[PDB]
């Protein structure tokens, strides 16, 4: 659920989730997907393709178990559905942390970013 | 979507609704989920679960008309679905406004996982 990914985002990039990936280039937000902007939107691209290849479980609403041992996130779910949507949530996670060197606030917005067509997931 | 939304909240409040509300409390804006911090925050999970009963429209993208008449919102949608959606904004503009006595802007960039989970819409 979006408790979990926040969550994990916090604890890897050390930035407020919704404040610094609720709405960065085309991909990370809530308005779909679009052409990459940054190594940072290109994270947020492969995570929501990420999700589509889930079976029935909902990435948003359901919750799961994961455990952070020496400052690492370690996918503890037994179920399948959960345990790749956990290790979606952790990549994206992980993902922007790999990049905050090259993050750029111009990328942010308020209402929608202007945005090419993202290949097909 | 988000543009109707922003500017009735800028008509109502009289604050950069980006900035004071963007990221407000556990509720308020992207992710915004969880256990509500105060009045303000309450109008947000409110206006969250009426953004859940839509039916056949995007809240986010979808947009819509409406006026402001002698300092009043005034939904003016034919279609069913948009006038019910301005009327979920309208309520939160009016809500925000209606609490801006214990608008707490500490609160502007509180950080969601640190929120409770919520009660069900
Ligand atoms: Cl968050
Ligand atoms: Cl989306
Ligand atoms: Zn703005
Ligand atoms: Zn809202
Ligand atoms: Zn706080």
């Amino acid at each position: 659920s979006l408790f979990e990914l926040g969550k994990m985002i916090l604890q890897e990039t050390g930035k407020n989730p919704a404040k610094s990936y609720g709405a960065y280039g085309c991909n990370c937000g809530v308005l779909g997907r679009g052409k990459p902007k940054d190594a940072t939107d290109r994270c947020c691209y492969v995570h929501k393709c990420c999700y589509k290849k889930l079976t029935g479980c909902d990435p948003k609403k359901d919750r799961y178990s994961y455990s952070w041992k020496d400052k690492t996130i370690v996918c503890g779910e037994n179920n399948p559905c959960l345990k790749e949507l956990c290790e979606c949530d952790k990549a994206v996670a992980i993902c922007l942390r790999e990049n905050l060197g090259t993050y750029n606030k111009k990328y942010r917005y308020h209402l929608k970013p202007f945005c090419k067509l993202a290949d097909p997931c």
